[PDB]
């Protein structure tokens, strides 16, 4: 276990309160700043596939986190033009059993505030209201400094500070990468919707894609509009406004047009990501979360991959130092970063590939559409590299 | 049959020898008129699907064009990149039983010379250095110049001059369409070609493509060059000229590269068609083969094309005239008018999809080669359409 050991985490996003929680149940001693006056995250959906419902099982808060969240029975994909229904991945029974958890969705703020109960039931020190201003390594200790004038030793940080990281110019000087896509999120009584779903239903059109799924009892739609933002290639600072929503959309069914009215029009989410880099450390910093590894989200695993990470990190850490003390978390972090970065790295850049297949168009869409129909439904080789890994060794 | 018919063609390639055959066969008067000196096709490959090698056996030519072909096994799609077989087309025994003849390669020159020796011995009156510069209907008769000053009176004329066809000018103002691609060809002795193929080979890459097939007893490879010319982008009036070729190929795989060494560099294709259209008809003249329908040469089917029409003439024709005589020549046109264009114009809109699904790159062409690799390959679904088809009533 942890308890003579130190942590401090900079961020507490579900990232860094997951951290929290996966070291505190450990008996490590865990304080986190977090920069915001509240913890909170948005009230919108996010989906958490059975690589993050493991995790959370592990720590004790599935159950209670699964008692407010929707069970889909399939992600289904939908022509964006015709409605076509292209393919299913049946979620059910044999899913489960393979991948040792359901796949669920929920409201990002239920997640985020059932992991923070549980970070502070389990021992971990959160402050709200505090932004870390530096980490440096001297000796066997990482000093951080926050933004009251003080500073705190620990025997290591994690740069947890989301894709804008400043800890990440530690290691790189890298900047996002614009995606050229802009998201959009909706959530609307069900009934207020304009047949019943009670799936992940995504239609995938030429520059654009649309999502929905129900959220806890089928209450309310999650609805999440992506689009090629013309703006961004005409050079536009702010680009991705709710003026361009109409015409992003003019190509697609009647289904998917419906939708953009239900959207939220007063804050949307322009898409980047990073490169991949290979080094998360810094002495005994460690980048993980966002700060790490930001992905655009078609392979809805960003926040699932801050899950693992906190597996990860408490597992290899509470082997280690168990035997090895203080002096062995230099090695730790060393193991951490080199079992998490190929797997993260793969989500980065896979992802980009395959919201590019979403997004043809032409001969490239009727390619697609016909491979989406034709697939074998029982193989499981587009799909074990993501649901069926585990860092348990 | 067609005894007392008198049919006049314009144009003596494969089209006008192929109707030359078929009408000559059933008794009718026919006098074909072709503008250049001798007749003749380039010496270079040509494939055959069993659509026109069935056509060719109730001919009774397919046995002698066969002696001087040569059989492939498959048809072979390999990526052009990596060179990876992605799928085979078997052309073996289900094949042949299913479609009912062999897909099979040959000199196009042999084929030509064939079809004219056969057209010949069957009665047709072939003759050189004669060009057609105009047909008219008047009553019951169509009446044909020639460069010669003379005129002549036929039951009907066959306007058969080509892709370029001025006859087509009667019926519509519509001009070819450039693809922008270019294609070239070559013949090597197969010994002299840097492993063995007995296939008809395709390499399939990002804006080109390359095909290589043994011609009679494999003595000799044909290659055949198609890429997409930046020349015709940028505006040159001879576009696709040989100094294009080594850029247009730099991505690809050392087997096409090192093909295209081969080519024949003093004379190429420029690729073109033209819009579909419904009516061929004008009076007692019908457009037939490329003046009617010429195609991007994708689906290797536009000589077939041609032979096919030759069969659905005489064949309607025969039926008809026997017993409704010169009258019933106007709904004879119509007849076969209205079976050949939905077949033939179909050819040409999916042909342009297909050479488009070859010529993907990035993210579409890793969807084409997955869609390619895990096909039914029992499934007769995307070839039946083509290689299925018969005219007969
Ligand atoms: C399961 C959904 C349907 C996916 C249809 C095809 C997906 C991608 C097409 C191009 C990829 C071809 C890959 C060929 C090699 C291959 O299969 O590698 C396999 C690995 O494949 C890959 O690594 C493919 C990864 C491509 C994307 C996977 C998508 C997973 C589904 C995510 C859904 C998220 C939320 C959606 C909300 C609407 C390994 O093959 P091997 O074991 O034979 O070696
Ligand atoms: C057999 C070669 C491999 C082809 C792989 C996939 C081809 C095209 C992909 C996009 C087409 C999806 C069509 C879906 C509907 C369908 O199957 O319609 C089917 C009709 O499909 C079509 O009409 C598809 C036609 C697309 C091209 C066909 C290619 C034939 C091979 C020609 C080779 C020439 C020489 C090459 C030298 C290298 C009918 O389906 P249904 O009976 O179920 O109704
Ligand atoms: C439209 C969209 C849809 C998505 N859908 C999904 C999905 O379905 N499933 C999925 O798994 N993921 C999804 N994701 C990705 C997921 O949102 C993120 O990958 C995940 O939230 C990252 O968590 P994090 O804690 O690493 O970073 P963040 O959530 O960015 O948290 C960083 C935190 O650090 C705080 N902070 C910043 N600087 C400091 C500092 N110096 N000191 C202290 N605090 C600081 C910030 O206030 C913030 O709370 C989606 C993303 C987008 C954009
Ligand atoms: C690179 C390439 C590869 C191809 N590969 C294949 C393949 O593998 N299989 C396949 O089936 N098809 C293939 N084709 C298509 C095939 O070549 C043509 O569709 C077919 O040759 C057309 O025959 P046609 O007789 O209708 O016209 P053409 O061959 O153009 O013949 C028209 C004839 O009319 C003559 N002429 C013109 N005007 C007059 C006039 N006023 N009076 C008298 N004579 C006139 C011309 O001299 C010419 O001989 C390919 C085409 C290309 C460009
Ligand atoms: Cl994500
Ligand atoms: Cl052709």
């Amino acid at each position: 276990n942890l308890q003579d050991a130190r942590i401090i985490i900079a961020g507490g996003g579900i990232g860094g309160a997951a951290n929290a929680l996966a070291l505190a149940q450990k008996g490590a001693n865990v304080t986190l700043f977090e920069r915001a006056s509240e913890f909170g995250e948005v009230g919108a959906g996010l989906q958490v596939g059975p690589h993050g419902a493991r995790i959370l099982d592990s720590w004790g808060v599935l159950d209670d986190v699964l008692s407010r969240a929707f069970l889909p029975k399939n992600i289904v994909f939908r022509d964006a033009i015709t409605a076509e229904v292209l393919t299913k991945i049946d979620l059910g029974s044999e899913f489960r059993g393979r991948y040792g958890g359901p796949y669920f969705v929920t409201h990002r703020s239920d997640l985020h505030a059932t992991l923070v109960d549980a970070a502070r039931a389990a021992g971990a020190e959160l402050h709200t209201g505090v932004t870390v201003t530096d980490v440096i390594t001297e000796g066997d200790k990482a000093i951080v400094s926050t933004d009251d004038g003080r500073t705190h030793e620990a025997d290591i940080a994690l740069g947890m500070d989301g894709l804008k990281s400043r800890l990440r110019e530690k290691i790189s000087g890298d900047e996002p990468v614009s995606s050229g896509y802009a998201a959009y999120r909706g959530t609307t009584p069900y009934r207020d919707v304009e047949e019943d779903i009670e799936d992940v239903v995504g239609y995938i059109g030429p520059r654009c894609h649309f999502i929905q799924y129900p959220l806890r009892g089928g209450e309310m739609l999650n609805q999440v509009a992506v689009f090629e933002s013309p703006g961004f290639k005409n050079g536009i600072e702010n680009w991705g406004g709710p003026e361009e929503l109409e015409q992003a959309y003019a190509h697609c069914h009647e289904n998917v047009r419906r939708g953009i009215d239900y959207l939220w029009k007063d804050r949307w989410w322009p898409m980047y990501d990073r490169e991949p880099i290979e080094n998360w450390v810094d002495g005994r910093m460690i980048l993980l979360g966002d700060a790490a590894h930001p992905p655009l989200q078609y392979l809805a695993s960003g926040a699932v991959m801050a899950i693992e990470d906190a597996k990860c990190l408490a597992d290899y850490a509470a082997e280690d130092f168990s035997t090895g003390g203080n002096s062995a978390w230099p090695q730790i972090l060393k193991e951490v970063n080199t079992e998490r970065a190929p797997r993260c790295n793969r989500i980065l850049t896979t992802g980009r590939m395959w919201g590019e297949l979403w997004h043809l168009d032409g001969t490239a869409r009727i390619a697609r559409n016909e491979l989406f129909r034709t697939r074998d439904t029982s193989s499981y080789k587009y799909t074990d590299w993501l649901w069926g890994y585990s860092s348990d060794r």
